[PDB]
DNA sequence: GTGCTTCCTGCCAATAACG
DNA sequence: CGTTATTGGCAGGAAGCAC
């Protein structure tokens, strides 16, 4: 067991610009929105938490990064198009498809994709993936 | 320039500590 | 369920690498 603290620490500093207070990381000077976002980065700098991966001996500086290549690794089609039922494994290729095949845009205002739960391996499953409607 | 893959980062929900 | 602190999954393209 350890003792828990409540404490901040000198990891970062303010910027105020136009009115909103900017965190920015003391080692590269990048700006951040949030400070959420933030600690998330100085993970990279730290390196107090490493994430390996399962089926190959790489290690990411995030949490994310890792489970991204992960889904790259097990194959899992995440992204169905609505329009042809296609079904791909991210974003980037989604997005890819449906310019060249519908000449849509999936960040406009039709949504021609739904987004499925990932079942290859373990993550937190947030309620819009279980069921929306 | 075309194609494949990872990185950036505000946003949002989930986890943990304390009541 | 109400505050404080961090984790870490999402959207969407930019950047890097291969050709
Ligand atoms: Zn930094
Ligand atoms: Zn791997
Ligand atoms: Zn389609």
């Amino acid at each position: 067991a350890n003792k828990r603290m409540k404490v901040k620490h000198d990891d970062h500093y303010e910027l105020i610009v136009d009115g909103r207070v900017y965190y920015i990381c003391i080692v590269c000077k990048r700006s951040y929105v949030c400070l959420t976002s933030l600690r998330r980065h100085f993970n990279i700098h730290s390196w107090e938490k490493k994430y390996p991966c399962r089926y190959c001996e790489k290690v990411f500086p995030l949490a994310e990064y890792r489970t991204k290549h992960e889904i790259h690794h097990t194959g899992e089609r995440r992204y169905q198009c609505l329009a042809c039922g296609k079904s791909f494994i991210n974003y980037q290729f989604m997005s890819s498809h449906i310019k060249s095949v519908h000449s849509q845009d999936p960040s406009g205002d039709s949504k021609l994709y739904r987004l499925h739960p990932c079942r290859s391996l373990q993550i937190r499953q947030y309620a819009y993936l279980s069921d929306r409607s």
